[PDB]
């Protein structure tokens, strides 16, 4: 019998709608259960009384076929490898014991064939049975976002290194490792209760405003909604494959209540609210939209063009006046999303975002690209899976600290090229990279733990770059990369840089490409009259690209210690001219 808590100090939720299914696309009116792990929950001073949390999950495609088009779409090997991702959401306000059972019948021998990732998260584990584990959470204001990774359940990802970039495959043989990590993955969201004041932003009370609460079913009929606040109960709602919400003037709240599912995207049309609001522990799914659906193609896949960067479905997206404007980002987990997670179009200058407790899921498809914070944006204690560009660090004033990263195949992990930009005064703190399948054969522009692409307009002209504008320090300070990746850093600059630090990124392997392919670059390219722009000096300045405790396999990366070299550990190929604008050294 299921039993889910409802106290002051734990919040779990159920389904009764769920359904098992690894095969194709759930109901309208149904939730995809996790075919792979139970979990439950118990206060640790009462382990006695456990209490069931739903474990929801995502698969490539929602394993629906290409509706529309032929062309890869990024999920190809996830599809074929049988790849999925569970997740299990729930408040808590003291530590807790967390119970995570395998259902698949496989069997473990010890709690050490269960790995927590973060790594650095040495929580505490019991074998209980030699198919559940039990996992003592601590509290934190932050909560905790994880892994959990039974031994039976890990794969290895090979790249066969077929023509020019190469293959994911499962098959071994003859072929060259790219990651280890679990096929049906286990990701636990272990968020904060809320209470006091950050439950009166945070959650709405018929005092915030008019409040329209939708009926659980389908929702197509939110454009002509009058409330100041859309609240959805938990429950299940179905927007739809033809239908995103393009909310009215009015509205200025989304909620999401812990136990809602809803399937749909939310676009604020209208830039005319001081302060906007999408918030709580609820889902965000995207699985009902088609790869690339375009709203200028009646929702179906996009047609007859080269990109459709504006036009296909998002799953957030905002307008910034010229007014100073404010949105508070909580609490959601958006899953499956068919294309970029968020965007804003208007005054990028004029709209602060504080992001926290948000999470990206079931990012399959190519261009599923992570968040952008838009000038004087924070963001904190998140978790992205994400088949792009994760962390699009393309302004100033940001700052963002606790994020855990899933990264599929594509893209970066922190991306600040694509075009000429201006920007200044970047923080990004304890990043922890658990898994990536980075696997390019060939050396591409747009890859590794840190990037600055060459231009999207021609990633292969060296002529796209503008010395007239300048990206100056942003400092980047601890990245842990967990497992083998492919490259640390790839800078293409196309614009004047300055003063970039990335200390203590921290990667525990190469994979098993050729070292060539592993190479970190450091390139100036001209604007077409042939100008180039400069990498500030760091010998002696400090001015230029500081790497300080750069470490592969617990040694670190030191220009004076014979190890940093593209044939040598390090990896390092940056330009010769680029000399003394980099340095590498222990602290």
């Amino acid at each position: 019998a299921i039993t889910t808590a409802d106290n002051g100090n734990l919040h779990t939720w159920w389904h009764d709608n769920a359904v098992f299914n690894t095969t194709g696309p759930t109901g309208n009116d149904e939730v995809r259960r996790s075919s792979f792990y139970d979990l439950q929950v118990a206060q640790e001073n009462q382990p006695d009384k456990a209490y069931d949390a739903f474990t929801y999950m995502s698969i490539p495609r929602s394993g629906k076929d290409k509706i529309g088009y032929t062309k890869e779409d990024g999920a190809e090997f996830s599809s074929q490898a049988g790849l999925t991702m569970s997740w299990s959401s729930f408040e808590y306000a003291k530590d807790v014991w967390v119970d995570v059972s395998l259902r698949t019948g496989q069997t473990i021998t010890s709690a050490d064939q269960v790995q927590i990732r973060p790594s650095s998260y040495n929580f505490e584990k019991q074998l209980v049975d030699a198919d559940t584990v039990k996992i003592k959470v601590p509290y934190s204001d932050a909560g905790y976002r994880f892994s959990v990774e039974f031994e039976p359940q890990l794969y290895t990802a090979y790249n066969d290194m077929s023509g020019d970039s190469g293959k994911l495959t499962t098959e071994a043989e003859g072929n060259r490792a790219i990651h280890t990590e679990p096929r049906n993955s286990m990701m636990i969201f272990a968020e904060p209760k809320l209470r006091g004041e950050q439950k009166e932003r945070l959650v709405p009370t018929e005092e915030s405003g008019s409040i329209h609460y939708p009926a659980e079913g389908e929702v197509t009929n939110l454009n002509a909604v009058t409330e100041e606040i859309i609240y959805f109960k938990p429950g299940t709602y179905s927007m739809g494959s033809d239908y995103h919400a393009v909310l009215p003037p009015n509205v200025k709240w989304v909620y999401l209540a812990p136990g809602a599912y809803v399937k749909g995207a939310f676009r604020f049309l209208h830039d005319n609210q001081s302060q906007y609001k999408v918030t709580g522990y609820g889902v965000l799914s995207g699985e009902q939209y088609v790869y690339e659906a375009d709203t200028n193609n009646n929702y179906n896949h996009l047609s007859g063009a080269s990109n459709c960067h504006s036009s296909c479905v998002k799953m957030l997206q905002f307008a910034s006046a010229d007014a100073e404007q404010k949105l508070d980002l909580q609490g959601v987990t958006v899953a499956e999303p068919p294309y970029h997670s968020f965007v804003v179009y208007g005054n990028e200058q004029t709209f602060h975002m504080n992001v926290e407790n948000y999470k990206q899921v079931g990012s399959w498809y190519w261009q599923t690209d992570g968040i952008e914070l838009y000038k004087g944006s924070t963001m904190k204690n998140t978790f992205f899976n994400a088949n792009d560009d994760v962390l699009k660090m393309y302004h100033s004033d940001v700052t963002i600290d606790n994020t855990v990263i899933w990264k599929n195949e594509n893209g970066p992990v922190i991306q600040w090229g694509w075009t000429p930009r201006n920007i200044d005064n970047v923080n990004v703190t304890n990043t922890t990279v658990i898994h990536n399948r980075m696997y390019w054969k060939d050396v591409k522009y747009n890859t590794c733990i840190l990037n600055s692409s060459s231009h999207w307009e021609d990633m292969g002209s060296t002529t796209k770059a503008d010395p007239n504008t300048t990206v100056k320090n942003m400092r980047f300070e601890n990245i842990t990369v967990e497992g083998m990746t492919n490259c640390a850093i790839r800078v293409y600059a196309l614009s004047d840089t300055e003063n970039i630090h990335v200390k203590n990124l921290n990667i525990d392997a190469w994979n098993g490409l050729d070292w060539t392919s592993q190479v970190s670059h450091l390139k100036r390219y001209t604007n077409p009259a042939g100008e180039k722009v400069t990498i500030g000096n760091e010998i002696p300045d400090g001015n230029g690209l500081a790497l300080e405790n750069y470490s592969v396999g617990g040694e670190v990366i030191e220009k004076t210690a014979d190890n940093w070299a593209d044939h040598q550990l390090g990896r390092i190929g940056f330009d010769g001219e680029n000399w003394n604008s980099w340095n590498a050294w222990r602290t």
